């Protein structure tokens, strides 16, 4: 450390268990993150059975912001260490670390003047990717991260079989299956989440055939959902058991 | 290029990442194969709930058969490069092309003279064959459909080896279950629904063992459709990453 | 064949590929045993919805023992040239033709005296054990066999371990499922059906629990079926793949 | 054996295929282990329909005594032959063993003084547990021990990733279905039930979503569970097989 404290606070930033503050920053930190989703998870759970958001959330408040701001504090002091500092922004761990702060901040702004709940749910649905703030904390989330970027090709294959199957045998299925008595095939838009949960081997009973037809290409479905699946299953498992290993 | 036009321009359509009308023509085609898709699965979803097919599908008609007519064009044009012209019609991409044309000239003439139901869902599910002709675009059909040749008599025995099982546990379930009160086992035929159900581990409830005899045999045939299936699946798996690695 | 007819007709039955008498009688042979599977099921599927198997079952009586008659005729066939008789009837082959054979001899002889309905679907389910008779015919219900014979041991880890985790977990949904107002886990037996749905990752939705309590032992349990299951799936289809590429 | 009785029974308790006398309490132990879980069970399954533990249970404190009383004994056995019976005690076998017989000791000193229903069931939840002293019996489970404790980390990167998605999207889920008519998804922790469910691909029914984006992100979430669960099942098996294969 022959220079001023920037690369020796960000040697401790980026190795959490060298030195003794680094430790302690690094367990800080994650506490936070995991008390905050506790309490989001909280306080999604007499007159009516309210729930822990409305009679309570004064507290719910102040503590949620407090754990916004250790992380915008946080931010800032990767801001204070980084030599790569706009690279550093453009990195993804700043992306879901912004990611993760701005709904606050939004909802701040949103609520100062008027108020709606078009984007309500909305930021509280985004205020939960501070789960993925754990990526520094665990190395696991690391390597799937770099297992899925490296075969993006086969992911990209996935999808496309995917939707051409789910096409093909839910206009077979809605084709099939459209004259019953009372039959939930009313589209082939409707008979995706049918094809969808037959494919996966997933199974709900909601929508089942009813028709001979029906009942021949309900059951190829299932069959053909494990065959286009498995492709790209082995290559996710294989590059992140080489991947892990390699690191070792 | 040393000769007429056939063979500067199947260079193009054999290689579209060749040229810049190469390109054109593949996105062109891509392009229209799915819209003509996305508009079939749109028409296929006051006095009654009328969906897109019966106020509209008078531009639906048009729309589609123009996509239809672009086909046919550009079939022709495969048609005016092939040096193996009777042996490219023969070829497997040839014969999907004309399954994906055909249904609308089929309709044509059959709306030309009288109409009949019969064949109007039937020529509405070929319609959707016209998915299949991706596998110009994407290479992984391609080599999907070069894996399931290759393997086909693996196939064949999960075909023969699926087809034992689910008789003999059908059978087994209908004599074991065909005294129930209320039981939808009511032969044979309708409990292979059930044993296609509970061998590829999918499960729906509608039709469950409702007796000792037939839940100790309903649960076996769980299990017993797990070895089943799963002998074919790494072999296919394994000629998909060995053919997908051969080509890189 | 510098000797009697046994020989040079054993060679024949065990080589149905060889010259064209054997072929003929190993094509009639499966053509008889897929009629009388299919007639099985067939007669398994106004005053009533009357089965075929009541208003007919005389034709399919008599159709049915000709089946019976031909397997009969064969298996002296393939006593008449047997160099090991005695050792040939302890083959596993001879054991599933007389399984076979037996259930139509059987049931003449139970019904020339006297009539019960305790052995009637006992019979009817024993002659559905001529689909194994297919093994002759088909290669790869030989080579299913063989790898089921090899990994005995295997198996026997697989059903000791299943049943282990079945009654361990059943007895906690018990205990845990046991006050609820409308609960199907009367007994520790009533909650093996709901343990083997659960572990298979099948599903039914019957018997579902509905308890915090019993919500997180339902939901290990099913995670514990991934990891029970999966560990000898592997070496039963290894040993398929080393089994039958060993064969080529 | 040139010393005292200790070591020569200590080698049969080790070993219990050796001598004679060793085989016999090796299956006199299991025998009564095998009969103290058959009467657990049983016992689970006019005024009412009375299980067999009202009535009876006059017997069966007597049979389950008496395995427990065998179960002490053949333990202090193992405590009069230990050289390192200060250490033999810290081992993972030894602990088990208290853990079967504490529950009956335990549930005589509390019946002694008052009687609570509280502890009434957990006592007897525990008394399944001498299940796990089949690992001495069986090679199975002591290899099944040894593989879960090899890859520890991935069963903890496991646990640590599955809870990252069940939480991504039980929130999710809970906000998209949460304005339903008659919804189930009234809480995240309610959320939790589904999505544990659609993971591991194993379906219910009781919990489905009934909204456009619920739908969406609700097949999202199975085909996540797969890629999350079988990233730890290989390396399990594969500890599985390479442990079992390299004690041979």
């Amino acid at each position: 450390p022959t220079m001023t404290a920037r690369q020796r606070v960000w040697r401790a930033f980026e190795n959490p268990h060298t030195s003794t503050m680094a430790l302690v920053f690094y367990y800080v930190t994650g506490f936070f993150i995991a008390v905050s989703v506790i309490a989001n998870v909280v306080e999604t759970v007499h007159i009516k059975e309210l729930p822990c958001g409305e009679r309570y959330a004064v507290a719910f408040f102040c503590l949620d912001t407090a754990c916004v701001m250790i992380f915008t504090v946080e931010y800032l002091l990767r801001l204070a260490a980084a030599p790569s500092r706009y690279r550093f922004v453009r990195s993804v761990m700043s992306i879901i670390d912004v990611v993760a702060i701005l709904p606050y901040y939004i909802g701040l702004v949103m609520t100062d003047n008027e108020d709606v709940s078009g984007a309500f749910v909305t930021l509280r649905v985004f205020r939960v990717f501070r789960i993925f703030k754990f990526s520094r904390h665990s190395q696991g989330l690391r390597i799937l991260g770099y297992t899925l970027k490296s075969c993006a090709s086969e992911l990209g294959f996935l999808l496309f079989s995917l939707t051409m199957a789910i096409i093909i045998f839910a206009t077979v299925m809605f084709y099939a299956e459209k004259g019953s008595s009372a039959s939930k095939f009313t589209s082939i838009p409707a008979a995706f989440w049918y094809t969808i949960v037959t494919m996966t081997t997933l199974g709900y009973g909601d929508m089942v055939p009813k028709t001979i037809a029906g009942k021949i290409f309900g059951s190829i479905c299932s069959l053909s959902g494990v065959l286009v699946i498995a492709l790209p299953v082995p290559v996710i498992v294989s590059n992140f058991s080489r991947i892990y290993h390699q690191n070792q």
